[PDB]
């Protein structure tokens, strides 16, 4: 059930597709970035077409939509990474086993591109190029995180196995989300950009 | 896509089903266990019916069956654990972030034993306040494997010049595997819980 906006993959299961500047898809993703990163130069935006990651992610989305009994479980967030991690993320997605972990030992996603644009996350390579993903994240029902969490807290210490889906720095005005399970995040676009 | 021999769960997502001695399903698990644990006695065997864990696992199996060249990707292995972990495993499966350091480490993952005798050690199946020990029987996607190393946080690459094309699991010994380590969620389905005592 590979999405409409994807382009033909000649019966293959992984492709990185460079977007055409000035077309609708590129414009939409560029505007999400330039909201907080207008001072950075975009070199390119690639659509990540990973059939296996998409399938595993869509299964978790369907499960979370059933469990939470509504469909506002997904957010579009940013993740900055070093050039050496890009091949792994494109192929395997986000791995909590692989920077600070103040809100728990999971994968960190930013509301604002400006946060992911810090050199500590999007480490400039030899040539000065920085890399940031636009990520579909199943944030679901979230609570405030804390150091040392290995999973989100229970929604009620009466039923200790019924968990929040993610944690955040601030529930009223979140700027980051942490997820603690594989396939709760789909890397959708990779932005290559410079300071 | 739930298996047709599961009990009706009436739109519920999770059920533990107590098996009856004399049924082939109970007896094959008992035989697999007593092959190496004939000194212990089984209190009961429960089939774990977890709709969500089963779906995510079955998706990973289909992917590994596609990726690998007609391999038998799945093994039935043992996992001993403490009473305090059983409700989390029943609901959420095996979380590498919760895993103990194994006395012989082949990587930082979840460990599964070929032999019940290994899982039956008090170090893994810690006896509870009533002297009950707990062991899962687990469908594990071992796929294509190599000898692991204590440093691993994922399985190693098959080819050092293609670092993202990974082995599916690692083992203690490729000629005579006695344990397997997996490093991803939904790579193992807890199928049965054995409750046993001395
Ligand atoms: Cl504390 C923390 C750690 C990692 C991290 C953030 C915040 S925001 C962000 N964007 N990409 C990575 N990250």
């Amino acid at each position: 059930n590979l999405p409409e906006h994807w382009t033909d993959m000649n019966h293959q299961l992984f492709c990185m597709v460079q977007l055409e500047p000035g077309q609708s898809e590129y414009n939409t993703i560029k505007d999400k970035f330039t909201r907080t990163c207008s001072s950075y130069a975009i070199e390119k935006i690639e659509r990540i077409q990973n059939a296996f990651l998409w399938q595993s992610y869509q299964v978790k989305k369907r499960q979370m939509d059933i469990k939470n009994d509504h469909k506002n479980n997904e957010r579009l967030l940013f993740h900055g990474t070093d050039a050496d991690s890009v091949p792994y993320v494109n192929q395997h997605g986000f791995n909590r086993s692989c920077n600070a972990v103040s809100y728990g030992k999971g994968t960190y996603f930013a509301v604002d591109a400006s946060y992911s644009a810090k050199d500590t996350y999007s480490k400039p390579d030899s040539n000065g190029r920085k890399h940031m993903y636009v990520v579909r994240v199943l944030t679901g029902v979230f609570t405030k995180g804390r150091a040392g969490l290995v999973t989100p807290p229970p929604k009620n210490p009466h039923n200790p196995t019924d968990l929040f889906d993610s944690v955040t720095n601030n529930t009223r005005s979140p700027k980051l989300f942490v997820v603690f399970f594989d396939n709760q995040a789909y890397p959708e676009y990779l932005i290559t950009f410079t300071a």
